[PDB]
């Protein structure tokens, strides 16, 4: 990010303080819990509409000391009421514009928000788990501003969970009690308190929807597999996502130690000592050199990030992931829960920066046998198997004489996001019983309301629906502005978040009260389908066939003399 962007940043974060302020009323609510009482806040919208924000609502005891690395535990109860008209702390992380180390160890909390704490019948729920591949990301409304969908008559709920190596170190010795996935078990025990609290503002326990994007839609997905969960949520969806993506999980067992090393670690590779190390370095130390903890060998192999999302090594009372994801879908509950996916129109615009900065990246279009599955590759990726394969992704995203960052973009829309959703899509048809599964494509483009996720990715002027596009027809956040209703983007707004909350209320969609959708017939996908068809959001909305069906079909082709390991 650029100083000029860094400046414009820091004079955006002071006014959202100030309008914040603006939009605080002087009316105060208090709310029960199963832990005590809470207070919130009556806030305004940009809009005029209103909601109650309770803030900093703790779901587990602060993960510090002894429960560093460890299954999050349940919180103390209180008497008296704890003020939540504030947020808390940001998980430890280095923050995606500055570039330093933010946040805190006490993290782990989440906030709900309802225009209307004592409503007339009971409401959908929806349970909202960000992004940020496991290492950044916030329940901070400055990002995830509740304004849009308080227009509606849902309780929204933000979670936050570990992140980074405080949320995803994983050791092999039983005796040391870290497996892995904390930030999932965090996840896990926010789940059980919305589903044992929701009441308490007016949700329905019985219709809690959870949806999430980017990392969140992996997230919401590793809650729809694990046992942990069984039955504690009723619909799900997966925005640009999904648990068996290539980088949505990792075997990291072995990185602590190399962790421990670059922070000053003396001692040898053994999973006590390391783990005593671990235990008593800052916080901040260790998240700040996570970027270097992966080894040259594991950069060959493209590992994306240190510490995720692992299969656990031994079963503990918590465990989230005892098998990998592939194998969990075959046994998972959420099958059978009304499921909607989907991308935007070019997910791969989000690497623009990077290719601007390394324009040699699109030397890998040459032969492209570096993205061919791991599954399929041999070590070296010299096997005659291996060039053809990657022949076939070549012809897939090559469309002129010379590769371009373009076709490269292209090529990564489909190896992140699109292929991933189809093989889920397929694995999934053989472990359901016709529960259904839709599928929407969002392709509206505007630079009159964006999010920070463009300037995180250089996007300033850049035309086309970027992975994270979609987030400013959800969510408020400090760069949004108050668009004109007449406007398109204003109507996509109500758009967006209708169909989410139609699909939360019932497991469908579609209604004809969303304006713009009068005429949809949106049909779930069947098994026996050859070509999908999913809802379009442009300026206008639109049952279509999936406009990447061809490309998808031809990465399917690699698997034609593997099919076992489609």
């Amino acid at each position: 990010v650029s100083l000029m962007e860094k400046l414009k940043w820091k004079i955006k974060c002071i006014e959202n303080k100030f309008l914040n302020y603006r939009l605080t009323t002087n009316e105060t609510v208090v709310a029960e819990t199963e832990y005590g009482k809470v207070k919130g806040v009556k806030r305004l919208t940009v809009y005029d509409d209103s909601y109650y924000s309770f803030e900093g609502i703790p779901y587990a005891q602060p993960p510090v000391g002894e429960l560093r690395f460890k299954a999050p535990q349940r919180p103390t109860p209180w008497d008296g009421v704890r003020d939540c008209c504030n947020h808390k702390d940001k998980s430890v992380q280095v923050d995606f514009i500055a570039g330093k180390v933010c946040g805190s160890e006490d993290c782990l909390y989440l906030s709900v928000y309802t225009n209307n704490l004592n409503p007339e019948t009971k409401r959908p729920v929806l349970v909202y788990i960000h992004g940020g591949d496991f290492i950044i990301g916030e329940n901070h409304r400055d990002m995830y501003g509740p304004d849009y969908f308080i227009k509606k008559d849902v309780v929204l709920i933000n979670i936050q969970y570990r992140l980074g190596a405080l949320g995803f170190l994983s050791l092999n010795s039983e005796d040391l009690n870290v497996p892995g996935n904390a930030g999932l078990k965090d996840q896990v025990m926010a789940l059980r308190w919305i589903k044992n609290n929701c009441a308490n503002f007016g949700g329905n326990p019985d219709n809690i929807t959870v949806f999430g994007e980017s990392a969140g839609a992996a997230s919401t997905h590793y809650m729809m597999l694990t046992e942990q969960t069984r039955g504690l949520f009723h619909r799900g969806i997966l925005m640009s996502g999904n648990a068996i993506c290539p980088w949505a999980n990792t075997q990291c067992q072995h990185r602590a130690f190399a962790l421990a090393k670059l922070a000053g670690y003396k001692g040898e590779d053994n999973d006590k000592d390391v783990l005593e190390f671990l235990m008593k370095a800052k916080p901040q130390d260790l998240i700040k050199l996570e970027e270097k903890v992966l080894t040259l060998e594991e950069r060959t192999n493209m590992v994306v990030f240190p510490f995720g999302p692992t299969v656990e090594p031994y079963q503990t009372a918590d465990c989230v992931l005892p098998k990998h994801p592939r194998e969990m879908v075959k046994t998972a509950w959420g099958n059978s829960i009304p499921t909607m996916m989907g991308n935007t129109s070019y997910e791969g615009l989000f690497f623009t920066s990077i290719l601007k900065q390394m324009p040699m990246l699109v030397k890998e279009l040459e032969t492209c046998v570096n993205f061919v599955p791991s599954e399929l590759a041999d070590a070296e990726r010299t096997a005659p198997e291996t060039l053809e394969m990657g022949a076939k992704i070549k012809k897939a995203h090559v469309t002129g004489e010379t590769p371009t960052a373009d076709n490269f973009m292209d090529l990564c829309s489909h190896i992140y996001f699109w292929f991933p959703m189809h093989r889920l899509l397929q694995l999934r048809f053989n472990h359901t019983s016709g529960t259904p599964v839709y599928l929407y494509r969002f392709d509206f483009d505007s630079e009159d309301l964006i999010n920070p996720y463009r300037i995180m990715r250089s996007g300033r002027g850049v035309k086309g629906v970027s992975h994270a596009d979609e987030l400013s027809y959800f969510f408020w956040n400090q760069l949004a502005k108050r668009m004109p209703k007449e406007s398109r983007e204003y109507k996509t707004i109500e758009r967006m978040t209708g169909i989410w909350i139609q699909f939360a209320t019932t497991g469908n969609p579609y209604s004809n009260e969303i304006e713009g959708m009068e005429n949809v017939s949106w049909d779930p996908i069947k098994k026996s389908d050859e070509v999908y068809k999913c809802l379009n959001i442009s300026d206008e909305l639109k049952m279509i066939d999936v406009p990447e069906m061809d490309k998808i079909k031809q990465w399917e082709s690699m698997f034609e003399k593997h099919r076992d390991l489609f």
